[PDB]
């Protein structure tokens, strides 16, 4: 019952967390009140983080996207919908980053990751990682650049989360 219960995490600003963990047991230890998931305009939740959402919802997070999809259409890339969490989460903030494996502009990712700050506390992969293409390092400096709000990364990435540390070393004052 009690929600946001983020913990472990290292704070790389007062804005943005990570923490070394898989997204779906995160979720459930910390039972968000908001959860990103990493989607495609059409919400075809499999590959990727989509897909093991998706799958930990039993398809739940599938059939209401689908009945979403229908009567509202496909969103586009930077953009994002906001629809049930289902048991992950209270709510589930699907978010297109873009592609690049698709010839898409790594750009987007600012206005991806601008539709963060339409929630205050947020359980979250970083964008456009896995075949989505970007490296995940340059995903994490927009996410830092962009997001206003509380947000908590989780990454099963231990190179990458490494590394992050080691740049929170070296910027220490």
């Amino acid at each position: 019952e009690p929600v946001n219960q983020f913990t472990g995490y290292l704070k790389l600003t007062d804005n943005v967390a990570i923490k070394c963990v898989d997204i779906v047991k995160e979720a459930q230890s910390a039972n968000p009140m908001v959860i990103v998931n990493a989607a495609n305009i059409h919400l075809k939740h499999g590959g990727g983080v989509a897909g093991a959402l998706n799958k930990a919802t039993n398809g739940a997070m599938q059939k209401e996207s689908d009945d979403y999809i229908k009567l509202n259409g496909p969103l586009t890339v930077g953009g994002s919908c906001l629809l049930s969490g289902h048991n992950l989460a209270k709510k589930c903030l699907h978010v297109v980053g873009p592609n690049l494996n698709a010839g898409e502009d790594i750009q987007l990712l600012k206005a991806a990751y601008e539709n963060f700050n339409s929630q205050d506390i947020l359980l979250a992969p970083l964008l456009s990682a896995g075949i989505f293409g970007a490296k995940p390092l340059q995903s994490l400096q927009v996410c830092v650049q962009t997001v206003r709000t509380q947000v908590y990364i989780a990454v099963n990435d231990k190179a990458l989360y490494e590394q992050v540390v080691m740049d929170y070393l070296d910027n220490l004052k």
